């Protein structure tokens, strides 16, 4: 019949995850990172927003467990921790467009 | 996607972020429900539930419609349940 209720803990953590994804620029970063890992200057070029703003949204995504970074040669690359998180934003976009 | 579509998607995600809202969506994913069935399953005051539903409705996440004597709430589409279910899946790691 009627599920469940996860804890409390699971529901609050799910809540924070959604709030971390809920900004037009974070949505747009997650879309970039679904296609390719990127450094900051490339996100700056693709999104047309200055670096200090990009960096702050990346910090917000990293704190939330959505992205990580790692050295690759002479640059730092950001990547999505799990590509299923991109499905959240893709579905949000689908809903928004069917409306 | 346009600026407006990104903004609208972001407002959707903000509306779903409360923990009772996620709880409401997971109930509605299984079946349409009247307010009192949600009150039972969630274990929460009636007027509070109703407050979350009026907000979910304004946000375009739930709709309500008569079915005989009841007014039933449903999810507007399946995209919404997938969002909540994938968030729960992710938040279940730790």
């Amino acid at each position: 019949p009627a599920p469940a209720l996860p804890s409390r803990d699971v529901l609050e953590t799910a809540g924070e995850l959604l709030r971390a994804l809920a900004a037009p620029l974070r949505i747009a970063i997650v879309l970039q990172l679904k296609q390719s890992q990127r450094c900051v200057h490339e996100l700056v070029d693709a999104l047309d927003v200055p670096q200090p703003l990009v960096s702050q949204h990346l910090r917000i995504l990293k704190q939330a467990g959505v992205v990580s970074s790692e050295r690759a040669g002479r640059e730092v690359l950001y990547r999505l921790v799990d590509h299923h998180l991109a499905h959240i934003v893709v579905d949000a976009i689908a809903h928004a467009s069917e409306d």
